[PDB]
């Protein structure tokens, strides 16, 4: 059965929260547990209100997310397969109870400071059910450091540190994350001058300068195993394929391109097309500490012109790592 809200969120955690985002399907906050920072996600399931435009989600349209993080986690722990460049997952609960009122007062904060998409979630009733997800703090995501990068060596780090990544994934679980919008890249500083990863039993090693790379959100992600394929069907969705006034929402267009509309089926090409998405974003919407004015800088940004230009050539995140001249 489901646990009170108090349960997940007792007095000294829910007073530390701080809404950091949300979408149609979830608020965001981080706080501290244990001395320990941590990102939780909040979702409404089962209800007949509408929410955020959209009536809510059963539990089992939100169990591919809960799988699908809980698969991911493990890769930082796997020895054939193996990457820290996801998130962990610490927990996952099912809550019963109205929205906590100190809740309520960190989600107003967001709104006058960022302004929110979202209907204020003070109408849910004492037996409304939540998933509630707590994730490893991963640190602050690639939009809100986009002026914040010391120079274009730390974009290849980034772009290096990404593709191994999603490879790694491809690699175990036959993985396609769909929605990798730089929202959905977070950056954390570490004292580590390189980062390890291990793809079908060979390890390499990525100069990190200075970042550790956390790919999160995994709420339109695909995977299987043992033939099972775990993912979200959006065949039937309209309002995922009209967006604009960025790159990003020619992606999704491009991804139903690429797979017909058959969502179950494994595309890892959708993971190049978001790399693609995210060198973009790294050569036209970043401003850097050190700009691109000595011989060095200088190739590194012809490197990683010559990777935009090329890249959708290639037929999945493996195809890159292990082909691409950027990462030779
Ligand atoms: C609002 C979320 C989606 C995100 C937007 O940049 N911000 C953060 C920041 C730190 C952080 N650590 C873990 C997570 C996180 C949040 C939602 C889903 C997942 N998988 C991970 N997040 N999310």
């Amino acid at each position: 059965g489901p646990v009170p809200f108090s349960h997940c969120l007792p007095t000294e955690k829910l007073q530390r929260c701080e809404k950091i985002g949300e979408g149609v399907f979830g608020e965001v906050f981080q706080t501290i547990a244990d001395h320990t920072p941590v990102a939780i996600k909040i979702i409404a399931i089962e209800g007949p209100d509408l929410v955020n435009g959209s009536h809510q989600k059963t539990f089992e349209e939100i169990l591919p997310e809960i799988i699908i993080s809980k698969e991911l986690s493990l890769l930082s722990g796997e020895v054939c397969n193996r990457t820290e460049g996801f998130i962990g997952l610490n927990s996952v609960h099912c809550v019963q109870g109205s929205y906590p009122p100190l809740l309520l007062k960190a989600w107003d904060h967001y709104n006058s400071t960022k302004g929110s998409a979202n209907d204020r979630p003070d109408f849910f009733k004492d037996d409304q059910l939540f998933i509630v997800l707590e994730f490893e703090f991963g640190g602050i995501d690639l939009e809100q450091m986009r002026t914040k990068l010391s120079s274009l060596a730390t974009a290849k780090s980034i772009l290096h540190q990404l593709t191994a990544s999603l490879a790694v994934a491809e690699a175990s679980l036959r993985f396609e994350h769909r929605d990798l919008h730089w929202g959905n890249v977070l950056l954390k500083k570490t004292s580590l001058k390189k980062l390890h990863y291990t793809l079908n039993g060979k390890s390499s090693t990525i100069p990190s300068c200075g970042l550790q790379v956390s790919i999160i959100d995994y709420t339109l992600s695909r995977l299987e195993r043992d033939g099972i394929v775990v993912f979200c069907d959006v065949s039937m969705d309209e309002d995922l394929f009209t967006g604009d006034g960025d790159y990003q929402f020619d992606i999704y267009r491009l991804m139903k391109k690429e797979n017909n509309n058959r969502w179950g089926e494994y595309h890892p090409y959708s993971n190049v097309l978001w790399l693609h998405y995210l060198t973009d974003k790294m050569l036209k919407q970043m401003t850097f500490k050190t700009k691109c004015n000595t011989p060095a800088m200088k190739q590194i940004k012809r490197k990683i012109q010559e990777f935009h230009r090329t890249m959708l050539n290639f037929s999945s995140a493996t195809d890159l790592l292990c082909q691409h001249s950027l990462f030779k």
